[PDB]
DNA sequence: CGGTACCCGGGCATA
DNA sequence: TTGATTTCATAACCTATAGATATGCCCGGGTACCG
RNA sequence: UCCGAGCCGGUUGUCGCGCGGUUCAAUCCCUGGUGCGGGUGCUAGUACCGGCUCCGCACUAUCUAUAGGUUAUGAAAUCAA
């Protein structure tokens, strides 16, 4: 649903100072940790078991049997007659896995909460990662088995002739995904390179839809694409293709957050009967433990504390409810012009790698937000550095490296993750057991949270209370290109709506390849400054880096008699900036998009 | 000392 | 003698999806009652 | 495999400028922000109220898990003996 906000907390003040029910939570949250972290395993484990019959097929009873059967082996009764078939054919590879990795039941009681927050989010990885990366998997598997890498050279281009291989591929991707009926007549045209392409693809049993492409089946019902989705890693791993984790695993063994409810409350951490609950209001449960009189309980827009948190020992995740809620280019400043006038102030912003902001006003104020203010005042740089001389003094290093890869779908291979993975799990809880682990995810959410909150305090100052930004659409759905650290792009999106200010895309094209003093696209060079690369270790191995933020103007309008360079140098950004406000001006007094930036 | 019926709590179902 | 290209493990940052609890009924085991 | 931000110049609205100078400002523990007050604290300018610091209270802030890409660390394989 949309009718959900959560006001995140630490764990000292979320919960009263009462030791008794302080170690019940971290007790609990610890028993179903390892049951969701084994689960995962198991429920990969049997799929790998049965890979040489028909594929099974994966419901909400599949993953419910695994976790009760981990925990409660056979003592678990289930009287849906689902269930029973489930708890019977899921039962003997259960065993055999706990035997591997020398699993031992907790036998914890009242599992059934736990038990359906954890199966129901362990379902939603299964929907999440087909319908999205399904299609991702399957197209690069048909580019890598043609060598379009290396296809490159082969066929070089800048040349119309050697637009075949292209148009060719286009053509069988279409036919190989179904999506399009091909001809039967260009089954003969088929190269034995290709001929072994289209039956591997058969062989995924991809379903199929008389009236659909795949684009809309895979959303109907991404389940029934998951048989298909597990053969396809196995093609990765048959070629060599880096490979993919089909199959969700919870692998990191730091304490992660477990919801507990009301229902959970007195089942284990007051442990009082259900009656006790039953003749008591939720609000007086909640607050013999959790000190609802903090700020984080407080409701807002609408939204009361309904019983429900998730905490991890050192953070808790306190939800609010509404009370309508289930009980269980529109963004372009294009179209949306008439606002923007309004505006008491409009500023424009050029997002980059290293400038992730780069805001100017009409008047020509300056400011920026880059990556490396966000590795101080984050603290990610520090808790790297920090972080692996921990795990070097543990000497986890030595261990953590050398196991074997998860996303194997070989049974055998598999196998030796487990063990491998039994082999020093106990070593490795003592060092993922220290607060600091739990204590950086925490303390990074109040840096990360520090520093937004102080981006838009410094933004306010210079640009005043109220403004409208227009930010430009270039943005990062993933897929960050290699070779540059990660950025935020979209998130910027939603960080201005948190803060009641209205935020707006445009368009960038040519925005960087004219000069504003001229309004010209003509007399522009771009990196023809050189000096030594700025990475210290490819400064080593003797690269030069050409000049990516210089910019200069050869028009002799924009020269000047006295200058020796005979350019008049500009940053990029700061040029960007400059053309986004004639952009933005012209479209605002009704003149629309300047032609010198327009896709003609 | 030896059999029967009512009630409490844990478990399981499913919207 | 020495250094260049692929894959994998553990953290993180963004980025995209989905779900974001509760009431009713079974049964079995402990007890109270009767001879 | 290492870096904070603003400003005065070398600049002309110039560069991961490992160019100079200059001011703050984070180095651990902390959920952040807007405002309407009073007070068990410490700070600078000519008693007035510029700075942090607390409660008490209206509204304002979605997060967990998984996955793709990327970054840091640690490992495996090949080509010339
Ligand atoms: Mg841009
Ligand atoms: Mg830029
Ligand atoms: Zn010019």
């Amino acid at each position: 649903p949309t009718l959900h906000t959560c006001n995140k907390t630490s764990f000292a003040k979320a919960f009263l100072p009462n030791e008794t029910y302080r170690q019940r939570l971290l007790d609990y949250i610890a028993i179903i940790h390892q049951l969701a972290d084994h689960a995962s395993h198991a429920l990969k484990f049997y799929i790998l078991s049965t890979s040489t019959s028909s594929f099974p097929v994966v419901h909400e009873d599949t993953i419910e049997a695994i976790l009760y059967l981990l925990n409660k082996g056979e003592a678990w009764h289930p009287r849906k007659e689902a269930k029973k078939a489930w708890r019977d054919c899921l039962l003997p590879y259960v065993q055999r896995y706990c035997q591997i990795v020398g699993f031992i039941h907790p036998n914890l009681r009242g599992e059934q909460q736990s038990i359906n927050y954890l199966t129901v989010s362990m379902m939603t990885n299964l929907k999440v990662n087909v319908q999205e990366h399904f299609m991702q998997m399957l197209l690069r598997y048909i580019n890598l088995r043609f060598d379009v890498k290396g296809q490159k050279q082969r066929l070089p281009p800048k040349s119309d002739a050697r637009k075949a291989f292209f148009t060719r591929l286009r053509y069988l991707k279409s036919v190989f995904l179904f999506d399009v009926v091909p001809e039967l007549e260009f089954l003969d045209d088929l190269t034995p390179l290709e001929s072994e392409v289209l039956e591997e693809i058969w062989s995924l049993d991809l379903p199929f839809l008389p009236n659909d492409p795949l684009a809309y089946a895979i959303v109907a019902d991404p389940m029934s694409f998951f048989p298909a989705y597990c053969k396809l890693s196995g093609l990765y791993e048959q070629y060599g293709f880096q490979r993919f984790s089909a199959i969700p695993l919870r692998r990191s063994l730091i304490q992660s957050h477990v919801r507990i409810d009301t229902i959970i409350l007195y089942q284990h951490i007051l442990c009082i009967t259900r009656r006790d609950a039953e003749t008591v209001e939720k609000d007086d449960l909640w607050m013999r433990v959790c000190n609802l009189c903090t700020k984080a309980f407080r409701s807002r827009c609408g939204m009361h504390f309904e019983g429900s948190i998730t905490t991890d020992g050192a953070s808790v995740s306190v939800y609010l409810k509404h009370p309508e809620a289930d009980k269980y280019k529109a963004l372009y400043v294009e179209n949306n012009l008439p606002a923007c006038r309004a505006a008491e102030n409009v500023v424009v912003i050029d997002p980059n790698k290293r400038d992730i902001l780069y805001c100017q006003d009409s008047n020509g104020t300056t400011f920026r937000y880059t990556a490396n203010q966000r590795a101080v005042e984050t603290g990610s740089r520090r808790f790297a550095k920090r972080r692996e001389a921990m795990k070097e003094e543990a000497g986890v290093d030595l261990i953590e490296s050398r196991i074997p890869s998860h996303k194997t779908m070989n049974l055998m291979d598999f196998t030796r993750y487990l063990l491998v993975r039994r082999a020093d799990w106990d070593r490795r809880k003592e060092f993922y057991s220290h607060p600091a682990h739990t204590r950086w995810k925490w303390h990074s959410f109040i840096n990360r949270q520090k520093s937004e909150s102080d981006l838009i305090s410094n933004m306010r100052n210079k640009y005043g209370e109220n403004f409208t930004v227009v930010m430009g659409d270039w943005s990062d759905a993933g897929r960050t290109a290699r070779f540059q650290t990660s950025s935020k792009t979209k998130g910027w999106r939603t960080l201005f709506k948190r803060n009641r200010i209205d935020c707006f895309l445009l368009d960038e094209y040519k925005t960087s390849s004219v000069c504003p003093r001229c309004s010209s696209s003509e007399f522009v060079e771009k990196k023809f400054k050189t000096r030594p690369h700025s990475r210290p270790w490819r400064r080593r191995e003797g690269k030069i880096e050409k000049v990516h933020g210089l910019l200069g103007c050869t028009n002799p309008n924009c020269l000047q008699q006295a200058w020796t360079s005979g350019m008049r140098y500009w940053n990029r950004d700061m040029l960007s900036t400059c053309n986004m406000l004639l952009i933005v001006r012209s479209m605002l007094d009704g003149h629309g998009r300047p032609e010198v930036f327009s896709r003609s």
